[PDB]
């Protein structure tokens, strides 16, 4: 929440104008991220910005509950 809100200003004085960068790269997490990947592209940071995805996508995850749930590819839980 709070956090969040100061994730998005940290990348917001970023959108200003490499530090917030990494600040950012801590603070990642989530659907407030989409927004705030706009930003990140701003200032053409596509690579980055992709292993930030993906290292969030593990960091929820850890880890390698899905692939079990892809075997069964069931409906239920």
């Amino acid at each position: 929440d709070a956090i969040c809100s100061k994730a998005n200003e940290l990348l917001q004085r970023s959108r200003q104008v490499r530090e917030s960068l990494k600040e950012y790269q801590k603070i990642s997490n989530q659907v407030d991220l989409s927004n705030v990947c706009a930003q990140y592209r701003q200032v053409r940071f596509y690579e980055g910005v992709v292993e930030l995805s993906l290292t969030a996508a593990e960091k929820k995850d850890p880890q390698g509950l899905g692939l079990h749930f892809y075997k069964h590819g069931e409906p239920e839980e």
